[PDB]
């Protein structure tokens, strides 16, 4: 599925991701934006061999099994297959996880070099919530 701007914020709004963990909404539509341009079937493979997988771009090194990662820890204990459902909830449950790793929304890289420190409320106007 390719969610709309406003849909998948307010997807991740009756999610519980508005302000979790002190992240606004912005931040994780600003994420989703370009992690995955809304489209929850995206799949990425890393240079390490992992890939990544859904609207968040989740990591088989550390989050899911995918069954080719050798040592995958699969933290979220959920095959990545189910990070592509049209459904987030899978998607939503395990980005919770990882940014109460330590490091926040930094574990997204296009979240640090493309959305922080950006007016990530754009992201959100005109949208009713
Ligand atoms: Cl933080
Ligand atoms: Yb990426
Ligand atoms: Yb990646
Ligand atoms: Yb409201």
């Amino acid at each position: 599925k390719v969610f709309g701007r406003c849909e998948l914020a307010a997807a991740m709004k009756r999610h519980g991701l508005d302000n979790y963990r002190g992240y606004s909404l912005g931040n994780w539509v600003c994420a989703a934006k370009f992690e995955s341009n809304f489209n929850t079937q995206a799949t990425n493979r890393n240079t390490d061999g992992s890939t990544d997988y859904g609207i968040l771009q989740i990591n088989s090194r550390w989050w899911c099994n995918d069954g080719r990662t050798p040592g995958s820890r699969n933290l979220c204990n959920i095959p990545c297959s189910a990070l592509l459902s049209s459904d987030i909830t899978a998607s939503v449950n395990c980005a919770k996880k990882i940014v109460s790793d330590g490091n926040g929304m930094n574990a997204w890289v296009a979240w640090r070099n493309r959305c922080k420190g950006t007016d990530v409320q754009a992201w959100i106007r005109g949208c009713r919530l």
